[PDB]
């Protein structure tokens, strides 16, 4: 009974070596594929992927784990939901729909997988944008008092299992929606299409795919900040063209400047606020939209 | 629910805040023992007698906590700040006659011990504190690695009623995994089984959780402010003290402990225990041995 949100898109069920990615497909001309992030689904892209479908083929997926993608069975390193995994997995997709080439935009956990994947094969991207994120290594060096009170989740969550998950599975339903509320601008719910919040919530009821957003987390303690460590003491930066889009009121900005921060992973990176919390796409779709259109249209 | 005080009386100490509960035993100097989380006062039940050997022990389950009254908690978590829980429990000692104690805390009972140390120190004639820094060392090397190992610092002091709801998810488990997780040998074997269930049972009250979420609520900003302003004009506990801590305990995930110590304290010894957090009941001898030792 969740509502079709991306009325003329298609649905895709891509294979990988890792399980199926959910994904709706619309528009045409240069693929663009949008990455969603916790605790949310493709879905959130519904307000801003019509306009992108203008002038894309915008595949929009669940991320691997997320959604009505598959969840690849995790193991004591989280391997399947690190970034740099997903990343591949997601690779692996788009190879599937013959675009190898393609331009990015994620947010929040998505947009990790996104900038991971330009740090380990920016030759697949065109161009990148990042919404309302820092490296993970940012915000883990950034990990003071202040912003461990912001994002208690990034430590509650990345808890050994079962913690979280039994903590979670008392009322699933309270923590979906005190997290969707509690990182927009206004701190309730009302930015949010309730048929959209149905599908986050729904997508939430689901143990296993609690268990996956922990593993998630657990993945962005330990080896998503492992894999960001190397690259920032390499030097790594990302090659690719890249936007990186933030809420004046969410999370990256409350780390640190996030432009200042992405300049040093970024050879190539232009960024600007908008006036939202951490979710842009519902938040500010018409900002998000004309940022990201604007972006990846040039 | 067991007695592990056998020959301990009960009594309820009124304060201008509500009633400490508390177990008294012994004859001679009054020895104050104050718990953390997400304990009660039996955590002493090993240690306790062999320290009314020689002092009087008041085993007090902290404000809010175990048996003792929960003062409606206030926008600042007042109530549960260590500076009021100290100036409560100083008022209780009061009732009892005892305006110059020792003092022993373990945990949060700790920390309300050092703030009591440094608002009141001549209410002290002696301070012992089991595997805590002070409240702001925490706070100020929140990092990756303490905010993973002491995440709960974080996640119990969001607004209310995040902690509360999600608590109250499966308290049983929440209760029973912070038991065993500090433990050195990650289960709950180093507990007495009736312990535990002193725990679990306080911790089965929502509302002795919310009181747990405003302590830790206290121990995010006010605990915090407090501790800053000491560090910041110099203050030091000028009470004996006795540091104590676990080989694997949280205090030195943190820090060297005694040298963390020796910035808020004139007088302090130290000395780790071969434990994890819950040194006098998973190190009960070594626990009592050294408090014994100190407070005589």
């Amino acid at each position: 009974d969740l509502a079709d949100l991306f009325p003329g898109f298609g649905s895709e069920w891509i294979n990988t070596s890792s399980g199926r990615i959910f994904a709706r497909v619309g528009g045409d001309g240069p693929p663009l594929l949008l990455l969603h992030g916790f605790p949310q689904t493709h879905v959130m892209w519904h307000r801003v992927a019509p306009k992108l479908a203008e002038r894309f083929k915008v595949i929009v997926a669940d991320l691997p784990g997320y959604g009505w993608s598959d969840m690849p069975e995790s193991d004591e390193q989280h391997t399947p939901y690190t970034k740099r995994a997903m990343a591949k997995q997601l690779i692996e997709a788009m190879e599937q729909l013959g675009h190898v080439h393609f331009a990015l935009a994620g947010h929040d956990r998505g947009a990790r997988v996104s900038y991971r994947l330009a740090l380990d094969s920016p030759g697949r991207l065109s161009k990148l944008a990042v919404l309302d994120i820092l490296p993970t290594y940012e915000y883990w060096q950034r990990m003071n008092r202040a912003y461990a009170l912001k994002i208690y989740h990034w430590s509650f969550l990345a808890q050994p299992a079962p913690l979280p998950e039994n903590l979670l599975g008392g009322d699933p339903d309270f923590y979906v929606k005190a997290k969707l509320a509690s990182w927009t601008r206004a701190g309730d719910l009302s930015a949010f299409d309730p048929r959209a919040v149905e599908h986050y919530r729904i997508a939430f009821a689901d143990p296993m795919r609690r268990h996956v957003m922990c593993e998630d987390y657990r993945a962005g303690a330990y080896a998503d900040f492992e894999h960001d460590k190397i690259d920032v003491e390499a030097g790594n930066k990302i090659p690719v063209p890249m936007l990186a889009l933030w809420g004046a009121s969410g999370i990256a900005q409350s780390a640190a400047t996030p432009l200042d921060v992405w300049r040093k992973w970024a050879s190539d990176v232009q960024g600007a606020p908008i006036e939202s919390g951490h979710f842009l796409p519902e938040e500010a779709p018409d900002q998000t939209a004309e940022a990201l259109v604007r972006f990846f249209s040039a």
